[PDB]
């Protein structure tokens, strides 16, 4: 069976979902009232990422089917990076908003903070570019009195990103070591450190 799939139009399937998550969530993140719509979506990815590491049960170093995989993922590079992007962004806010420094900046005592101070904050840190703090502030769902709450801000993410992410990392560390001397998969390593 894994030899009749291997052989197959499967590939071709599985690039066109890489298209529409890595476009699908950017859209969705940025209005909470789809929120019970995005969770649906990441339960679809990561049962597609099962079945991939199912394709590669007794597999030796250097067989055909990791490296076809391999193929498979510098064809869509490019939504693979930006889903990258999507978790990385998300994990590094869940920890930053922690931080004692940040706490210096939040000053009212409901604990909300202003957008303006938000951004000041963001780029005195030094870790985003302006078009990620943009997609942040984009993301916050700020009120009539452009009044942010960072606690729930920083929680709405975790779980299913968690349940998501824990499958590629497991699927990343895998192909690492059975196809080592491929710099393409080096790359992508690297832009998964966090």
């Amino acid at each position: 069976n894994q030899q009749s799939l291997a052989h197959s139009r499967l590939w071709d399937a599985v690039v066109g979902f890489l298209h529409v998550f890595a476009h699908m969530m950017m859209k969705l993140a940025q209005d909470s009232s789809q929120i019970e719509l995005l969770k649906e979506l990441l339960d679809l990815q990561k049962d597609m990422v099962v079945m991939l590491l199912s394709l590669l049960e007794g597999n030796v170093v250097n067989g055909m089917i990791a490296r076809q995989m391999v193929d498979m993922l510098v064809e869509s590079s490019s939504n693979v990076e930006m889903i990258l992007k999507f978790f990385d962004m998300f994990l590094k806010l869940k920890d930053i908003v922690g931080s004692e420094a940040f706490q210096d900046y939040v000053t009212d005592p409901r604990g909300l903070i202003s957008k303006k101070d938000f951004q000041k904050a963001m780029d005195s840190q030094k870790q985003f570019t302006g078009p990620e703090i943009q997609f942040l502030l984009s993301c916050s769902e700020a009120d009539e009195n452009e009044m942010i709450d960072c606690e729930e801000f920083a929680n709405r993410f975790q779980e299913p990103a968690r349940d998501i992410g824990f499958n590629v990392a497991v699927l990343l560390t895998n192909l690492s070591e059975h196809v080592p001397h491929d710099p393409r998969l080096r790359n992508f390593l690297e832009l998964a450190e966090s």
